[PDB]
């Protein structure tokens, strides 16, 4: 059993929340973090960065260790490596950064990965700097994910924007 706290439920296994993901798992401490990777996880700013920060730097150096060993991830794919301070595991899912002309139908592959982790904390992935629509996000999300996924959305009109048109 996790922490979370102060989540709205929109179907049996998405629930919701405005806050940041950085500060949701500082508090919770959750089994999983999810990050929104880029291939060659350079965790430069988005999501990425702000959680890499919070590691004081230790995630990019762990990240680092494994592009060396490993070479990069398929945009769709993922990692599962440490969660440092943040939470026991950080899953590293590549969605499409449509800012770069990847493919919107990798959205659905990246949610798959979702699939293998009884319960996680995560971001709309390829929302923000990675361009796409977050109401399709938040779509793709809920009718790809089978297992129990914690939304934190940071701003607050995109929030009240998700659950009202959903
Ligand atoms: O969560 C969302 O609202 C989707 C997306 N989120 C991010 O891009 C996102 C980026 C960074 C962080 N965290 C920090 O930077 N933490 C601070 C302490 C360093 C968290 C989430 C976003 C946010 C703002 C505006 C828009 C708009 F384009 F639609 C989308």
């Amino acid at each position: 059993v996790n922490s979370f706290s102060g989540y709205l439920k929109l179907t049996d296994n998405v629930y919701i929340k405005n806050a940041d993901i950085v500060e949701e798992a500082k508090k919770v401490k959750p089994t999983v973090v999810v990050n929104a990777a880029n291939v060659y996880l350079k965790h430069g700013g988005g999501v990425a960065g702000a959680l890499n920060k919070a590691t004081n730097n230790a995630m990019q150096v762990e990240s680092d260790d494994y592009i060396a060993t490993n070479g990069p991830l398929k945009v769709g794919g993922s990692c599962v490596l440490s969660g440092h301070n943040l939470a026991k595991h950080c899953l590293h899912v590549v969605g499409p950064n449509v800012n770069k002309g990847e493919d919107i139908q990798l959205l659905k592959s990246a949610y798959e990965n979702f699939n293998q982790h009884e319960v996680l904390l995560a971001p709309l992935l390829s929302a923000g700097i990675f361009g796409a629509d977050p109401i399709h996000s938040l779509r793709v999300c809920v009718d790809t994910v089978r297992t129990n996924v914690y939304l934190a959305v940071f701003d607050k009109n995109l929030y009240d924007k998700l659950v009202s048109s959903f």
